[PDB]
């Protein structure tokens, strides 16, 4: 999912609007924004459905004010989404609140089972419910000091941005699994976003990370770090860098472009092959492919293009053709792949279904040989911390070995990127990044039986 | 507003839709369904608008099962409405429970600050959720125990339908103020809806009021009462019968048609006047004009004609035509009309800016005369139980006289009903009536200053 | 169908969609308004639905201009239609007109088959296409002289509205079957319009009708009549009267209230039947079914009442509810007909289905008696003059003798208006009434196989 | 704009809504669909906006048949479109026939005009209904014969599908100025596109080009040519393979991946600087770059990111962002440009508009320098052949030098194609393709004062 607040601009919720859309990659199934009123009221609207689907100009007409948080969201149940409400706003003794949230809460089902035990509803079953009562029930003030006592009761992921009737706080966990970025726009006006590119939009200079254990607030008096809560070696997503974020983005420190290149490099010198063409699976593994054709010294071409028109939603003929949903969205050029030896890069296998079918459309176009190059190790183990990864004996690499996902999606060969070499290229910050979808292994680990954040706003 | 639940039938959702819109008279705003799937889990859906702008087929595919409630929401923010979630649905330490509510919570404020004393969020600030609030922290079993308990503490108005993952229960308060009956379909079927006409359209045989004080739950060993709280002399809202509800309807043991042709016929035994004709004021009024142009012995003429096509949100001339709201759905004939001393009969006048509108519409129509008569005794008080009024010093009665506001509207004369007549015409059941907004004196008066349930779910 | 027509007016597409709205009993199918804009462009927006599903606010912004007619359509497709594009627009050696009309011609047929024969095509099957394909041949000068040319062509009803780059012209045809009258706003405006109930809701004050082979044309001189065609003595629908207008209409000089009042009058001398209770079906039965209870002596009460929120496209239960259609809009007042002998008043009686249905309604609903009384005389052949009627043989007065039809539908005693007493009630002018549904006998007689004007924008 | 015909397929309509998607970038202001029903009715739904948005599955289901043609349309009137009612459908003496045209005919006022000197209307004022005419005043039997003798009457561009009762037939006009291909199903389906990739997506293999001349006709029988009308030495624009088409087609026998590739590589050949990068103006002129960075010997970067949710309307901060409409779909990696010294690659320069705002933004983005490089000729005439050019005095090569672009657009170097290696990579074919927007000769000259065929059907 994706965050967003801005405090200190006039047209915070058309400004809101523009970086949930800069950030529509992180979340299609869900849209929301929050904005204060002059009179400091919470207005919400919220919906299923993209950024633009679900905010008209008739409505973003409806939300004035200087201070706005925004959400986009996604979900497995797809378009099959019956409600969204996050942003979650609620009203309790100190007021009112709105949080959005990108994470997942390891011990949610404790914390909610011991609220429960006091008499606690959830409208929800999202961790931002969650939070909202942890700080409900807090004695203390100010309202900064009730995030805190209620963080320290998480364990999970979570960068968070708070809106109340006149501040904005953003906070990102301790082990800072999830990115979150602050930045200033020309007039004093300050911006959150999970990535910089919704930054880069709206015109907000790139200031800092916010960082592992912050807990930042603006008001009148300007930005001020009013917490650096206990944080151990950090634990940043890598998927972010191989996968979540957009090249354009600098998420941890780093040059998403220069990660994914880096490991088309890395690829080509440690597993090559004689071949004529370097491609892509467009759009995500074109960066990985240039590094890839950089290294192996033959030249890239775009041999399959996406789709500008994908719906998502799409009518198929009665008559069955086969693997119509990639057909949709891919088409191979054959002049580039007729009779070639094809060396195609993409930037992970889960399933493994899809590479089946891509692997497929690349024959029927005429490919001599089809050699596939993942830009990321196996993923054998499921995300704990916010994203949505299939059980553990749904992932491909966890049932077959790498030449048996070779033989199942009927390649020539097939080779991943080595994680010993990606913990080398990252080398000093090795150390900062969690890799528990690669190893096994996790930083933090569930108490007992876990979910991933987003489901339905469907009641069991 | 306008409640409905059905239990034990596999239509639930399509009944329940069907049932809502032959109540959507008692509320534009919202509407909003909750039904039990087979595997015991509460699916909602929940929108603004009309009950046909807000269920298409498709979204009615989406509830499968066999018990679901209902609710038509009444709201002065209009089309302007921001988010409806109403029926509201929740999950506590027992299970899931969703509420569809009619009346007015007296003690919100009280009973809301009690609760945000511990820790208590609120996602929206409708009487609805309080009263889960309540059922939650209660710690009795079963479920009716806790509704028992719920409804112990709260002062004022409420009808209100229960839906758990296995019952359906309904509760009217000790004093009965809002309508609430119970009707059984061919099968098995259970239905509650706020009027008998809704029953009436899907074929559920009235069988009942729910009593005041009842506590009724439906299960798989049938139809029982499991508490008749206590309750004092019933208080059932007069205006159920002069204004809110249908002809067709039997609310409170009473043919409601019969109500208002006798109010007619009183109207015109105690302020005769020479006329020429009696007409009424589209459609609320034919009733009652009937009986009195019965009484008088001057025919009825439908002199004015409502227009079937009303939009509630309509383009109007930028050269303006004066009362384009009202010339909009109402359109005089003028051979009625043109010479005629006329009767107009109408059910109430509360603001009074309308009333002068159709005196001038008939004005300019050709009357000669215009004699009003109000189906209704002056209102003088706000109503505290759960339909909305304006504040006490907008009603036209509270600063003006009777001839005062002849005067105002422009017409002739105008008669109210007499208030010891209705009493009188009532009788035996004359005890059993609310008339708070005829009196100024409340059954149950507030404990601190008091809201309108309906408001809009946008948070202070 | 219903045409409009706004000459001189800085809002004409805004007026022209306002009595649009006032005429949308005549046509449910489509819509559709032509406007010229100050650079004499003729723009046209055109659509299947209400008008105001045709046109928003946002698509009458885009008809800026000071002339505009309007037309508002009927259809046996009903929702089904794929196209609607009246009214007509198109361009020709003399530049560009639209034109939208009422009626139907006769020789259809004849004139379509002779313009093809020189090459001509037709994107519509409907008159309007080839009243403009006749205008285009011919090569007289001014415009109304080619209007005169080809209406001398026509057999059969037209009431039209012509506009050009900077004239409005209003034609009707020398029978004057369809009505068609003219009307002045406060500045300069000229309107025209099918009914007079148009012309009252903008406030264009009522000055004639249109005459019998009428060619009105208004441009900057003023309104000119600049032909008077020949024509017979008149034949204007009669069913305009009995079923087709409003009320409050003043259609061929007369007032629609009037005669549906006396229509019910002389339904009650002349098949009277002792009952207790006098009822319509609503809306259209109520101002003869008033008539009725005059005459009779016995109170109209009403037993019926009909639903606002109709939609003419609802769902239904899988478990069958017989009857849905009306129970979904009719619903009887169990305390006005249990026990009682109930006449029950309605306009007509074509199919028959719908009667058999509203008796068994009221049967249900407790009546001991149902005496159907029907205020109009037998339909025993099919409209040749614009108004979709089915075929011959699907007209239960051509199958079914009185006493036949009366046990068909289920009642107890049933009676239609009188023919000659109908004639009678006319007087003077009942040499001035097409009858042809009601003798067989046709004032223009088709000359080969005939349409119904509105079919489709689906070609063969 | 695109046009698409099957013949022969129980989906038909489905399929060529797959088709008309599949060639959705050759027009985005309107999209129609005319299938021949199993009883011989051409059934029609077209409408403004998106393929996707014009059909819905509710929509294609009410278009069953064997036979159907599509047209997908561009249209200068943008999203501010009235009315699109192409394919083009009318009915005459012969029956009934739709049809799809993509070009202009440069001599339609002339065509028009002696049409309308013997009383013909126009509906629209597009070029498909004066085909339709001529067909029509033709006495000729059979139908190809009917089209053969309207085809010898219109000079320029044109490639249709026309569909009538039982036949589909493809016209390619004697210069062959647009691109038209055959392709065959499974089953027996044939079908006709504007471009290879709508064949190759719904697995319609290719066959052949539709030849310049041709008149092919496909029925019962099987596809049969029937018509070669003498045709020149062919003119087929250029344009196709610079701009207009997709690389994954094979436009006039060529792959249009192939013609871009070396279009860059010319370029670097021919104009080579001191560079780091080369990157692209997405994603049109990725192909080209990539040639140009393999000749020029520096990697290919994507220093550019085209965004997947470009909506086309779009909501823009009230504190102007200046060229927020290039900002709201590239998006420049800083890491790639930030100091470096950067060759972008882009396909042409019309107005010289956006070329200003994409330096403007690369440099922003840290560039030290920016060549441009333009892999086209300078345009300097208007296209008179069917695809929207601005005016000749309104193309910036007209106005201003190489070097005065260069200075407007505010680049450090500026190159275009050269027009004479262009003409020798074409080699033996570079006498086939029309060249007029790059030398100001036509090989067919207009008559007169002539149009784009696109407008509105919007009427003067
Ligand atoms: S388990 Fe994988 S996806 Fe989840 S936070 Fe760790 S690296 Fe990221
Ligand atoms: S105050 Fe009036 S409106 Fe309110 S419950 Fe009492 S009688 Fe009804
Ligand atoms: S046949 Fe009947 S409906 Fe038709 S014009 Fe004559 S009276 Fe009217
Ligand atoms: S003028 Fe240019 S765009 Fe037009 S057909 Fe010729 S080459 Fe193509």
């Amino acid at each position: 999912c994706g965050v967003v607040g801005i405090y200190g601009d006039s047209e915070a919720s058309r400004l809101c609007y523009l970086a949930l859309h800069a950030l529509q990659h992180r979340g299609q199934e869900g849209a929301g924004i929050v904005t204060v009123s002059k009179d400091k009221v919470l207005q919400t609207i919220t919906g299923v459905g993209l950024v633009s689907e679900v905010f008209s100009e008739s409505k973003l007409d409806q939300l004035p004010g200087d201070i706005a948080i925004g959400h986009v969201r996604y979900s497995t149940a797809g378009s099959s989404m019956l409600k969204n409400v996050q942003p979650f706003v609620a009203g309790y003794r100190f007021g009112s609140v709105g949080v959005a949230h990108n994470g997942n809460l390891v011990n949610y089902t404790k914390l909610r089972a011991d609220l429960e035990e006091n008499g606690s509803i959830f409208n929800t079953s999202s961790d931002t419910e969650v939070v909202l009562h942890l700080i409900a029930i807090s004695k203390a003030r100010p309202f900064f000091m009730r995030i805190v006592d209620a963080c320290e009761k998480l364990q999970g992921a979570y960068s968070m941005v708070f809106v109340t009737e006149d501040k904005l706080v953003a906070v990102r966990d301790p082990h800072g699994f999830r990115p979150l970025v602050m930045g200033r726009r020309s007039n004093g006006a300050v911006v959150f976003a999970s990535e910089t590119c919704a930054l880069d939009l709206i015109e907000a200079t790139y200031e800092r990370e916010v960082y592992p254990g912050e807990v930042l607030v603006v008001d009148k008096d300007g930005v001020k770090c009013q917490c650096l809560m206990p944080h151990p070696e950090p634990k940043q997503c890598i998927f972010e860098h191989i996968y979540f974020s957009l090249p354009n983005s600098i998420v941890f420190g780093r040059s998403v472009y220069e990660s994914r290149h880096v490991f088309g490099e890395i690829l080509a010198t440690e597993s090559p092959v004689d071949c004529d063409v370097v491609i892509a699976v467009p759009d995500s593994g074109v960066v990985a492919a240039l590094g890839y054709a950089a290294k192996a010294g033959v030249a890239f071409q775009q041999g399959l293009i996406r789709s500008h028109y994908v719906g998502r939603t799409f009518i198929e003929p009665s008559q069955k053709i086969r693997d119509f949903g990639v057909k949709l969205k891919l088409s191979p050029v054959r002049g580039v792949l007729e009779g070639k030896r094809v060396v195609v890069v993409d930037d992970s296998i889960v399933r493994g279904t899809t590479s089946s079918k891509i692997v497929r459309l690349l024959r029927e176009a005429g490919a001599k040989e089809v050699h596939m190059r993942i830009a990321s190790p196996p993923i054998i183990a499921s995300c704990y911390y916010g994203v949505d990864t299939p059980s553990s004996n749904e992932l491909i690499s966890n049932r077959m070995s790498v030449d048996e996902i070779r033989d199942y999606i009927g390649c020539d060969s097939l080779a991943f990127l080595s994680f010993e070499t990606l913990k080398k290229h990252l080398g000093e910050d090795s150390r900062s990044f969690c890799y528990a979808c690669f190893t096994g292994d996790y930083p933090v680990k569930p108490t007992e039986d876990k979910v991933k954040r987003g489901g339905d706003f469907i009641d069991d």
